């Protein structure tokens, strides 16, 4: 079974400048009120210990989230492209636009693109000076995104920004219906407004979603397992955010959660496959 | 078991020239990802059709609700007052609004009542000028249904207007707080906020849900389900939203759906001949 | 097995003019369509009949919050007082707070406290002159609770102000994020927003939630039970808000949740044994 990790940020090179690893104070509170044990790899900071894990959980690509920031929490665009480079059988590099200026969002994404990533991620609720997705002044960038085929991953669940409303499903519905052909992957499902978003899914054909370590045992789960075993079969991507969750421990559990079996085989990888052969252009 | 179908557009006189009918493509879509086969006479646009689905579900009457929408289509009162005095035994006249000034929408619910019609539905997100169910160009109007015991009919689920914020449980809920004696239904039972519309109707004792279609596989249903079983009982309304779904299958779905024989009672037939009485004055 | 029940108004002396005992006809609708009968100790408005019904529960203790309202009626934070001193061994007395200005309020504060009060209510909704709880105005306040180690209580579920946003949790959360170690229980758990409400104890560990009455068999209903059994075990707590609810009913019921033991300990008496330990310091 060919499974597509959709989050998953390794211990590497410049991702060790993350919070996800230089806090792991933080991020075991998280894993550990989710109701797992932190991943031996993540831990200790293993990536040789975190192939073991993926190749014993069945998973053979990961799709690789960072944060350009350029602050100390930051992964920059140059540095996950030099991730996807060393392990280019292995992760997807996506492209975060973290921007001040419309010229510097330009600018950022003039370098994404050159340095051969095709995937951009938003998270405007963590910027320096954070804003709701369906900004104003985001949207010379969804034109952009939209008008180029540029699939767009946007940070619209979990802690998303300093309170609730940054979460909201009021925002990226605007967003969806103001750019109706661009392709969207709200990450953590825009948990959890999980009734809202599911609606949103039906009314938004673009939109896809990824609840990642949000599916497990909280709020809006039956939801999100009833939606992909109907419309949502095909808008669904399996991911686990670790270092957030452990691998094995995640993927093994997803694998028995009462999916149909056609479905199955699309959120675990051929979703995020189509996704990444339409980025490739 | 007598069964009154609280959302029914038959495909006679005006309804044929609503979009649900002039494009059937895009309504067989949203019938099939509901998880349905379109229903043949609407496929056929027929009456004779449709009238002997009706009977093969075991559907008694059904409540013809008027449409005026610049984009949706517009179905003249004249029509829906026609289509009833026709079948007077089979069909229940709703008329409906499209204003944009207080003015307007007094002169139209003055048509309305001047027909014979005694209730009036309102879909203002889908106006010419979209406005939410709290506008306060609607208050006017709003008090006068108050004051003459006119029920009225609103649609605040589903995609009651141009985004999700027309569904937001907020603008029925100040309208039911302003206007405590009017009694109201909710169309489409403002799904996706059914946790949200279970404590409005908790609170506002003359609120009536009609989820209809949104009930089916959807979210929310087990939520609509326990408080039909409990204070929602004298509350809810069965309604398809034909040609949105078949008669025959949605109803012997719903037929056999866990609600208390006595509440059964009141949301296929009960619930209704209270409010079709009250309009009757 | 020792309960404390986190809300429960009884029938004695200021309490007697609260608009739950002076409209039983109001109350009772609440009663009824939440599926219960009235208390007889509420009908008769008989504490020694309600200390009878408190004992046959099981319920050992209860905290005793107080309503300063110009919309909901009125005991003072004396007769607070004087029930708690009255009944030391079964009654903890919770001080409230309802002001236009921060003088006003600082001066009921240092009554509160003078009165040897260590835990605050604040329900703004329901003042002469509503108020979110995240206002402006209520900032102080919070300053000064967050400094001075003491556990704030506020309604921000159920009929918390005119209407539903007075229950959005976008207010609760900004308060939670704005005072990171101040205790925060919300009454009625924020409900109808569960899905959400979870997320914002998922995040911010200072809330406690108390869903009370909102527990019973209404939406939410297994999202609070399933993170009792997990991440909030440490942050729930029982309570009837009698005599919204009466006291023997409820209680069996509540029993009888598929809560494990080491859970239903803390919820049940545990959590609020700390939340008491932090007021006395």
């Amino acid at each position: 079974l060919k499974i597509i990790d959709f989050r998953l940020r390794p211990p590497a090179m410049g991702f060790l400048n993350a919070r996800i690893y230089t806090r792991p104070d933080i991020r075991n509170r998280f894993t550990r009120q989710l109701g797992f044990e932190p991943a031996p790899s993540a831990e200790e900071k293993s990536l040789e210990l975190m192939f073991e894990e993926m190749a014993a959980a069945g998973i053979e690509q990961g799709v690789c989230v960072g944060r350009n920031s350029s602050v100390l929490g930051s992964v920059s665009n140059a540095d996950v492209a030099a991730v996807a480079k060393a392990y280019p059988d292995k992760f997807h590099p996506v492209g975060s636009i973290e921007a001040a200026t419309r010229k510097e969002a330009m600018a950022q994404m003039q370098e994404i693109l050159d340095l051969g990533i095709r995937i951009v991620n938003l998270e405007p609720g963590v910027w320096a000076t954070p804003m709701h997705v369906d900004d104003r002044r985001l949207y010379p960038l969804y034109a952009f995104c939209e008008d180029n085929g540029i699939p767009v991953i946007m940070m619209t669940g979990g802690n998303a920004g300093p309170d609730i409303t940054y979460t909201n499903p009021e925002h990226i519905d605007r967003v969806l219906g103001d750019f109706p052909d661009l392709t969207v992957v709200s990450s953590h499902g825009n948990w959890p407004w999980v009734q809202e978003i599911i609606h949103v899914a039906f009314r938004r054909p673009n939109l896809y979603l990824s609840p990642d370590m949000y599916l497990y045992n909280l709020p809006g789960h039956a939801d999100f397992i009833q939606a992909a075993n109907s419309f949502l079969a095909d808008r669904m991507l399996f991911g686990t955010a670790y270092p957030m969750c452990p691998l094995k421990e995640y993927t093994e559990w997803f694998l028995t959660l009462p999916i149909k079996p056609d479905a199955m085989e699309k959120i675990l990888h051929g979703n995020a496959e189509r996704l990444l052969a339409q980025a490739g252009r």
